């Protein structure tokens, strides 16, 4: 299998482990995929609080006249104040620029100074090899003069798609709210109705069922990109396709290749259940120095899963419950006393997106002393 589009990865959520790639970790323009670390600033002063989703923000002069006459994808802000969730809606379902900028301005002032932001959160998560110049992924050109210090006219921010990944699903993860606003195929928009760019959502052209996600991003130099998160065949996978061949008979080929690496991964890997919810995963114990001494069996206290390539002579290695060694008592049945670790030996491109490999916590199931 290969898929129509210059650029691609796709990852298992939770684990970040990597399940298909093509040419990932080359930095590219990512055009309006670029809101997505844009919305995760705004996501963390919402839970720091400095902001709240019914906080009115202004629309300045640059964010303002940039949809009057800027042919970016944006929607009639004439009153010049909207609500944080209202911008944030138009600008994960519509991908109006003027709702990514007016939040920006809200949140450190300037864009420039939002732009800091966010290549401070890249470095965090460990991607080094971004250009973030804008909020918005426009190229500057569209920007005229309101283009970062020292950037060049017709910059565009470039992550690859490894590095995009990472940002959905740190996104995901930390933010799982977020999914309740990309999801939705249409929503309003302080009285007018916006419409998604996401057509593989309920109700519309290349709908695929289990979509919900999560941002496109067109650019001359990004081509037909799309990130797309699902849950297929109980398996959550995060798909960033970044340059997906132009087929003139075919304006969603984005997602044709979307639903075409979707396939795929169906088809090679699934989610076998190694550990029953209470169970013990090796007649498995963890030590406590004092009351009984032997045993806590230690239990799963949810379903267990692994990700597993289908008709793989003899399987996997998850064997490993280690201890968090020999603990004091007390010990309250439910409280960690071990991890699971999958010792994945079926690694695809660098294999994970994380430098952690999946460990899944085993609990006491029994009071000691």
């Amino acid at each position: 299998f290969t898929i129509a589009a210059k650029h691609a990865i796709a990852v298992e959520a939770n684990t970040g482990k990597i399940l298909y790639e093509k040419d990932a970790t080359q930095p590219v323009e990512i055009a309006s995929i670029t809101k997505l670390i844009t919305v995760y600033l705004v996501y963390e002063a919402l839970e720091n609080g400095s902001i709240t989703l019914s906080t009115p923000v202004d629309i300045s002069d640059y964010p303002y006249q940039l949809t009057t006459n800027s042919e970016a994808s944006n929607i009639p802000m004439e009153a010049r104040n909207y609500t944080v969730e209202e911008l944030l809606e138009a600008t994960l379902v519509s991908s109006a620029n003027s709702a990514a900028i007016a939040l920006a301005e809200k949140i450190a002032g300037s864009e420039k100074d939002f732009v800091d932001m966010m290549r401070a959160k890249l470095l965090e998560w460990g991607i080094q090899d971004a250009t973030v110049v804008n909020t918005t992924g426009l190229n500057n050109e569209t920007l005229g003069d309101n283009i970062y210090p020292g950037s060049k006219k017709d910059e565009e921010n470039k992550l690859s798609a490894y590095d995009v990944a990472i940002v959905a699903r740190n996104l995901i993860k930390k933010y799982p709210q977020v999914l309740e606003i990309t999801k939705k195929p249409s929503s309003t928009f302080a009285g007018m109705t916006i419409t998604s760019t996401n057509y593989m959502l309920e109700g519309m052209p290349a709908y695929r069922g289990g979509f919900d996600g999560l941002k496109t991003g067109t650019t001359d130099k990004a081509g037909e990109s799309f990130v797309g998160t699902t849950v297929e065949k109980g398996m959550r996978v995060i798909t960033v396709v970044l340059n997906a061949d132009h087929q003139d008979n075919n304006p969603y080929a984005r997602f044709t290749a979307t639903s075409s690496l979707m396939d795929y991964i169906s088809s090679t890997f699934t989610l076998r259940k190694i550990v029953q919810q209470g169970d013990a995963y090796q007649d498995s114990k963890a030590p406590v120095q004092d009351g009984k001494e032997d045993t806590v069996i230690a239990v799963a206290p949810e379903d267990i899963y692994l990700i597993e390539r289908v008709g793989n002579q003899s399987s996997q290695s998850v064997q490993f419950t280690p201890d968090s060694k020999a603990i004091p008592a007390p010990l309250e049945a439910g409280t960690v006393v071990g991890h699971l670790t999958y010792e994945d030996k079926d690694l695809i491109g660098q294999g994970y997106i994380t430098t952690e490999r999946p460990s899944f916590e085993m609990v006491a199931d029994k009071k000691i002393e």
